[PDB]
């Protein structure tokens, strides 16, 4: 009663309230409505319901990614004019190439800068070094000097990787997904020095992005490390601020991610054609960027003729300056091996729960750490469901060999074979996408009563090898059915 219906997702720090405008005027034009979200996880979220139909037509994140996602066979190949093609910076369409294919739309250029209070601190420091004396000056006199969020490793990165960390080796034209950067004596002698920040009180290792905001616009610590988004609430707060290069280490330039902020077409989507008309005609446009840019600011925006526009910016200038002098994310589906391993190490080494050496050499061998039978893509993961409900599990598996394809099993329990229990409240549905070489599997279970509950396997078997996994499935009484 709409004429039709686009949903997108992206993450609650972007300008969502912007994006829902340019979607108020599709919607104007074309009758079609646009519901933005921000779920939380979204991004985690994503595969398992992808297919569904509880998948979103058109997902935003940064172009780290999509890699992942095209691998397990999620995003719709873009296949753009040269007319459309040319209004784009051809950096941002690299971001977004896996494999011999353009996987989304590039929307903007992102990279952390450091963001000061001008009336605490009128001269930021250069080094890294200098922060601890600076601290103590402004403690003397009840704020303190620096606090962003340490429970993201993208905000951590930037020091680690100054004097020598690094994700993945790049040469001959590809990442070496074996590679890592993660335990040399570049990224231990970073994370030791904000490990000792943090010893020495300059920093609370519980610090998070909500945390640092609130201190930083509320006036109560003279810096912090953040990206273009974080800009108009700062806008909003009494805060005199620049935005400037981040500080060196042992000389050195911290390095902080580059991240394109793209554009994901849903590949099981039934509107892809309506998607790209949203993202050609009206997002990727003058007019579009400048209501999503004024709700959150996005950095250095893929569309020439605007950035061309906002290039005079400061702020943006200092963002490009980082960016140049860091390096930009992998999108290979390995990035994500890379992130958790990471994220448990700073965590870790900044609460005192290990040592950095200890950290970092775990992290180390689990950034590069494989799937040793190499079946699975994506397995299904936990589940809960309101009794009389339906769910879907869904695991998706690299296909090889062209003539045995791989056979999937379901069971409940030990032996239950549920393609023995295909009825009314259960189905089995098997596909195969030649463009990416992906087997799907998905088991449907309706009407869900208290007797689905409990664990559950998937089988993958080829002529020669086998995995399997587990899973949950919770079932929820209905509220309203008591009282
Ligand atoms: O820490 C665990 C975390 O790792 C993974 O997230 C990474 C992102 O994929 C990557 O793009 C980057 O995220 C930042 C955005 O680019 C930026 O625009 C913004 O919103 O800040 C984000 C950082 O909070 O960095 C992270 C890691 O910090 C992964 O894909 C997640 O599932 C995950 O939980």
């Amino acid at each position: 009663i709409e004429e039709g219906k686009l949903v997108i997702w992206i993450n609650g720090d972007k300008g969502y309230n912007g994006l829902a405008e340019v979607g108020k005027k599709f919607e104007k034009d074309t009758g079609i409505k646009v519901t933005v979200e921000h779920p939380d996880k979204l991004e985690e979220k994503f595969p398992q319901v992808a297919a569904t139909g509880d998948g979103p037509d058109i997902i935003f994140w940064a172009h780290d990614r999509f890699g992942g996602y095209a691998q397990s066979g999620l995003l719709a190949e873009i296949t753009p004019d040269k007319a459309f093609q040319d209004k784009l910076y051809p950096f941002t369409w690299d971001a977004v190439r896996y494999n011999g294919k353009l996987i989304a739309y590039p929307i903007a250029v992102e990279a952390l800068s450091l963001i000061y209070n001008k009336d605490l601190l009128p001269n930021p420091p250069k080094t890294w070094e200098e922060i601890p004396a600076l601290d103590k000056e402004l403690k003397a006199k009840g704020k303190s000097a620096l606090m962003f969020n340490l429970q993201e490793p993208y905000f951590t990165w930037p020091l680690i990787a100054a004097d020598g960390g690094y994700a993945f080796k790049y040469e001959n034209g590809k990442y070496d997904i074996k590679d890592v950067g993660v335990d040399n004596a570049g990224a231990k002698a970073g994370l030791t020095f904000l490990v000792d920040l943090i010893k020495n009180k300059h920093m609370n290792a519980d610090t998070d992005y909500s945390i640092a905001e609130a201190a930083f616009n509320k006036g109560e610590t003279a810096m912090t490390i953040n990206g273009p988004w974080a800009w108009s609430n700062i806008d909003t707060s009494k805060v005199n601020y620049g935005v400037t290069v981040l500080p060196t280490f042992k000389g050195q330039p911290s390095k902080p991610f580059v991240g394109v902020l793209s554009a994901g077409i849903n590949a099981a989507s039934p509107n892809k054609e309506l998607a790209k008309e949203f993202l050609e005609n009206y997002l990727l446009t003058d007019e579009g960027l400048e209501a999503v840019n004024k709700d959150k600011p996005l950095g250095a925006v893929a569309l020439k003729s605007y950035e061309e526009e906002l290039a005079k910016d400061p702020r943006i200038a200092a963002t490009m300056e980082n960016a140049q002098k860091g390096e930009i994310m992998p999108n290979i589906p390995q990035m994500s091996a890379f992130w958790y391993a990471v994220r448990t190490a700073v965590i870790n080494a900044a609460s005192g729960r290990q040592t950095v050496d200890a950290a970092l050499a775990a992290a180390q061998t689990n950034a590069a750490a494989d799937d040793p039978i190499g079946l699975f893509l994506m397995r299904p993961q936990d589940g809960e469901v309101t009794v009389g409900g339906s769910i879907v599990f869904s695991a998706r598996v690299a296909g090889a060999s062209l003539l045995k394809p791989p056979v999937v099993k379901w069971f409940k329990g030990k032996w239950v074979d549920l393609s023995s229990k295909v009825g009314q409240h259960l189905q089995l549905h098997d596909s195969y996408d030649r463009a990416s070489k992906v087997y799907l599997f998905e088991l449907h279970i309706t009407d869900a009563q208290t007797t689905s509950a409990g664990g559950y396997r998937c089988e993958v078997s080829t002529k020669d090898k086998f995995d399997s996994c587990n899973f949950n499935l919770t079932v929820h009484e209905a509220i309203g059915s008591g009282d």
